[PDB]
């Protein structure tokens, strides 16, 4: 029956963002997510306002994991960003017919150079 396009690989990635860490200093992070959706239609058919929010909540819940800690802490540990950010994501995503798969981010600008 159905078998043709693949339409449960779908990996976003995010330009180098700054954000303000403890120490109150701006760090440009950036990275990739990968996630499979299961309502393509529904999903392409709204991804242009779809691709907004996931860029926007990523930035937002992305941003506020890291800027939670210090810049040793967030480009050290990018695993709390990352679980953090796909821990939303994939919630606010679920309901929308999205499954996370995997987010790896790498790409932290120190603020003193």
């Amino acid at each position: 029956g159905s078998d043709h396009v693949d339409m449960r690989t779908i990996s976003f990635d995010i330009p180098p963002q700054e954000i303000l860490t403890k120490d109150s200093v701006t760090i440009s992070v950036d990275g990739v997510v990968y996630y499979r959706v299961q309502n393509a239609t529904l999903a392409v058919a709204n991804i242009t306002n779809a691709d907004s929010a996931t860029r926007l909540l990523a930035q937002t819940t992305l941003r506020n994991v890291l800027g939670t800690k210090n810049l040793s802490q967030i480009l050290s540990d990018r695993e709390e960003i990352a679980h953090n950010m796909q821990s939303t994501l994939d919630d606010a995503t679920d309901a929308w017919g999205i499954k996370v798969e995997r987010v790896e981010i790498k790409d932290v600008k120190l603020p003193v150079q």
